[PDB]
Formats: structure tokens, sequence, C-alpha cells
């Protein structure tokens, strides 16, 4: 190409047709819900379902600067049924080593009907969202998932911090180690009911300006981070709006005796559903989002980094969280071990579409794929 006559054969008719979704129309947002609730991953064992919420979608999929045309779905011509979806959300990331800002997107929510796998549909979905994205002059992309596509940035591993061990054991998630005691393990995980750190309080739209700077100076230690604007950060830490508490994302700051912000952390909530259980049908879960501390240069860093995350946990209880989850990215390996974070079983792979760059650290010993204490990781961004 360019050619007089295309060399390869042309497409044959299909039973599916492209349909851009409108999460503004509650009727469609409802379909998206059903699609994900019925065919999206979960625990390998198979007994869990993400508990999406109308309030979670507005948060996750409508960051400032979002586009509808990036919400692509595939429906069946006959019945109209929505059988696939893939979304793209605007994000600005930067490499700290080579110093470069790259306005790109975050490919998320790739989903195909449980009974439509093995049709090479997945790939078709990507090249498409990409085609649309490439139309806005963006040429790179971030995504996480199966070790399918080659040349991944790095690999991180799951970590689970049991807040309500018992309930977890009921659902068959956490297993009781060789000779111990349900009653005893419950203590090994027990935590206070109040944040140890003083000057700790929820964040507000007034702390954005500040916190963003604190963050911007903390991430310097990673090879790839995210660069938010003021309207963006607010959204991602505060929710649709400040004048109305977000039930999805929780953020907190710590002030000193002078009224200055020295630390901060955030985390989001997205529970599970316990199926064939006669006790409960909802597992509270929180994912560690972004955080920061100006003590990184100080010598007490890690000591502080542990208190900080430990308070974040004590707060997770006011929301029904039964397990606190995070990966091995960022400087998490500093607080894992001592906070009683349990090593998981799942692995995540980060990808950067159309852009070569040195592989970074995932936080795990590349050989045993097991966690490695105090080891700053290249990955300093968090994707849902
Ligand atoms: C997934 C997940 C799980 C679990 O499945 C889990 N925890 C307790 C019991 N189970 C079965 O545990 C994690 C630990 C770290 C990061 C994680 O995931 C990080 C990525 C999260 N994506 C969530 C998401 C958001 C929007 C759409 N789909 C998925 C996870």
């Amino acid at each position: 190409t360019p050619e007089d006559v295309p060399n390869d054969p042309l497409p044959l008719i299909s039973d599916f047709e492209w349909s851009t979704l409108d999460i503004d129309d509650n009727l469609q947002l409802d379909e998206l819900y059903k699609l994900l609730y019925d065919n999206y991953v979960e625990d390998i064992d198979a007994t869990f379902r993400f508990k999406y919420s109308h309030e979670f979608f507005q948060w996750a999929l409508k960051p400032p600067g979002w586009r509808k045309d990036w919400h692509v779905g595939v429906r069946v011509k006959s019945t109209g049924k929505l059988v696939a979806f893939i979304a793209a959300t605007p994000v600005t990331f930067k490499l700290n080593k080579s110093n470069k800002v790259i306005d790109s997107v975050e490919i998320n929510f790739l989903c195909i009907h449980k009974k439509l796998r093995n049709k090479r549909l997945a790939p078709v979905l990507i090249k498409e969202i990409t085609r649309r994205v490439n139309k806005q002059n963006i040429w790179q992309a971030l995504y996480t998932g199966g070790s399918i596509l080659p040349t991944p940035l790095t690999t991180c591993r799951y970590q689970h911090r049991p807040i309500n061990w018992s309930k977890l054991h009921d659902v068959g998630f956490s297993h009781l180690p060789p000779n111990q005691t349900k009653s005893s393990m419950v203590a090994s995980y027990t935590l206070p009911n109040n944040p140890k750190l003083k000057g700790l309080r929820p964040m507000t739209g007034k702390d954005v300006s500040t916190v963003l700077s604190l963050l911007y100076k903390y991430q310097e230690r990673f090879d790839i981070v995210q660069l938010f604007t003021e309207e963006e950060f607010k959204h991602w830490m505060l929710g649709h709006d400040e004048n109305s508490d977000s039930n999805v994302v929780k953020s907190y700051v710590v002030e000193d005796e002078n009224g200055i912000i020295t630390d901060y952390f955030s985390y989001y909530l997205l529970p599970f559903t316990v199926l064939d259980n006669a006790q409960h049908d909802e597992l509270g879960i929180a994912y560690l989002f972004y955080y920061a501390s100006d003590s990184f240069e100080k010598p007490n860093y890690k000591k502080r980094l542990n208190e900080l995350i430990t308070d974040a946990l004590i707060t997770s209880k006011k929301f029904g969280v039964d397990v606190f989850n995070c990966l091995t990215c960022q400087d998490n390996t500093y607080f894992l071990k001592d906070c009683k974070f349990g090593s998981g079983d799942g692995f995540l792979n980060y990808y950067l579409f159309n852009y070569r760059t040195f592989p970074m650290d995932g936080g795990i010993d590349k050989k045993t794929k097991e966690v490695v204490e105090d080891q700053t990781s290249g990955i300093g961004v968090v994707l849902l």
C-alpha cells in the first residue's frame, strides 16, 4: 500500500455490530452492569463477582476529559444484546528517567461474553479502541492483565491484608495455616479502632493544590508516574464532586503542629459478592490507590510509611472492608511484611502500547516471583 487494488481478501458478513455505549443513559449503564457482572473475571476458584455500582462507573469512567466514543461495545444484530466492551480513559503519564510527558490513555474494562471466548474477538476490540484513540493523536497506551501480549513493563503481585479474618475464612478465601486456631488468627490480625497518627483527617477540595505538590515530589523516585491537573486529581481523590461525599474513593491527609500536610493516602472500594454462602453475600474490599509522605528523605521513612498505611487500615473498617488489597508497585514493599500483608496468588502485567522503554521493577523477585522487602519499584501509577 498504497495500492491500486488491496492485496488481502475483504471482510465477510458478521452477526455482531459495533455500538458506542452511553453511560449517560441509565438504561445502557444497566446493560454494562449486567455484562460485567455476568462475564468478568474474579477469583480463579470461581464464587466471587465484582459488585459494580452506578456510583462507581461515574467515577471510574468519567474523569475530566473523558469521551463517549471511547466507550466501545459490541452487540448482536439480531437481539441487540451487548456482548463485549472495552473502554479508554484519558491519562497523562511521564517517564522520570528520560524526562518526558506523554498524553495517552488507560485501556480498561476489556470484557467479552462468557460464551464468546476463543474467537479472537479480544484482539479485534483492541485495534478498534486504538483506532479511535489514534484519531485524537494519542499513540501510547497503558493496560494490565494476562501475560498474553509480549514485552511488558514489569510484573507486580497481589497482597491481601485481612481486616476481618474470620468472615474471610467462612467464605473459603483465607486458609488456616498448619496447626493454629481460628480464634488466634483473629487476633494476629486485629487492629485498633482509631487512627494512631494525630493530625489525620479526611481530605477536602482545599487540600488538593497542596497534596498534589507533595505527591509530585514523592513520585520522583519511580520510573513512570502520572501527572494530574487540578480538576483531575480532585476527581480521582474526591469523587464526582466534593460537595457530595464519594462512597467509592476515600482520601486522607495528615497535618503537623503547624498545620502542614506531610502525609496522605487514598484507596478505593469495590466489594465482591459471595455466592453460595448462607451467611453473607458481600465481601468488603479496598484497593490502595495513591499516597505520599515528605519523610522519604528523612531516615524514619519506612517507620512512618508503616504507621501511615496502618492508619489507612484502621479507617477501612468504618466502611465494612474485610480485606485490604494492593500490589507490589510503588514503595509498598516497605510496609507489606510488617503490616501483615499476605502474599497473594494473582499476577498483573503492565503494558505500554507503542513505546519502547527499559523494563522496570515490579516489586517481586523476578525469579521466585515472591515479594522482596524495601525495594522501590519503577511502577508509580495505579490503574483500576
Ligand atoms: C483483583 C484482586 C484481588 C481479588 O480478586 C481478591 N481479593 C480478595 C479475594 N479475591 C478473589 O485481590 C487483589 C489484590 C491486589 C490487586 C487486585 O486487583 C487490582 C486490579 C483491580 N481491578 C478491579 C477492577 C476495577 C474495574 C473493573 N474490573 C476490575 C486484586
